[PDB]
């Protein structure tokens, strides 16, 4: 019943703590290999999956709504499981869900110190709504080099929560961009790291606009992971454990 899942590490002895959001579709399953690596690569840091519900929902304000209530119960028992100073990981369109999970950590003066996001940058203009068929999703997929199930019961289950997940997505950065429109949206004092494969081709001309997740939080740091696309959970988990391992070192003072 609980909204997260212990992955790695012991929070009896731990120094910190990374809560994680998975890839579009995902959830903490496609963490486990990078759990695996953080004993190695992250001693101090225990590790936490969010688990994703995919709330039914009927409009843009529900979604809103529930992005909310997910990162309220989140930040619950997360709270409720320890007091360490905690990182906010998110790969791919999980971003969302982490920058709300951040926002209210902060609100409730939680030791929250670094979020970290793979694969995405942040949005500063209203997205547009996602009309391809299921074949256009997974030929894109396929081409952007993404795994994709083989059976058609765990290729409907796939595309119905990619579908959620960029709704939900899509809805959460709208609403940060109306917030900064009406220059409402508040820049927190927590650095932020932007780690990207360097032939991720879903995140176009990021050495520039990696720069823009200083409408979230500051200073905004890139690491490039070469040779690797988009799927750094898949394709390079230990670097992104160590990557973890470092963010909490440049922030453990
Ligand atoms: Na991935």
């Amino acid at each position: 019943s609980s909204s997260i899942v212990l992955m790695a590490g012991d929070p009896a002895t731990a120094k910190a703590v990374v809560v994680c959001v998975a890839n579009a579709a995902g959830g903490p399953v496609n963490f486990v290999d990078m759990s695996r690596a953080m004993p190695e690569q992250a001693s101090d840091v225990a590790m936490f999956g969010v688990k994703l519900p995919r709330t039914e929902v009927d409009s843009d304000g529900a979604m809103l709504e529930e992005v909310r209530r997910l990162s309220n119960a989140v930040c619950d028992d997360l709270l409720a499981a320890t007091d360490l100073p905690a990182i906010v990981f998110a790969q791919c369109n999980g971003s969302a869900l982490a920058l709300a999970i951040t926002r209210e950590l902060v609100r409730r003066s939680a030791d929250v110190r670094a979020l970290c996001i793979g694969g995405a940058l942040m949005r500063t203009v209203t997205g547009k709504r996602d009309t391809r068929t299921d074949d256009e999703i997974l030929a894109f997929l396929g081409k952007a080099g993404s795994t994709l199930p083989a059976q058609p019961d765990e290729q409907a289950f796939f595309l119905h929560d990619f579908r959620y997940d960029g709704w939900l997505a899509d809805v959460y950065y709208n609403h940060l961009v109306d917030l900064m429109s009406r220059g409402a949206l508040e820049v927190v004092d927590i650095p932020v790291w932007c780690l990207v494969g360097s032939e991720d081709p879903l995140v176009p001309n990021y050495p520039v606009r990696f720069q823009d997740w200083s409408h979230i939080g500051r200073p905004v740091q890139l690491v490039e992971y070469a040779g690797i696309g988009h799927y750094l959970l898949r394709d390079c988990p230990e670097a992104i454990a160590r990557a973890v391992g470092s963010v909490w070192e440049h922030v453990s003072c």
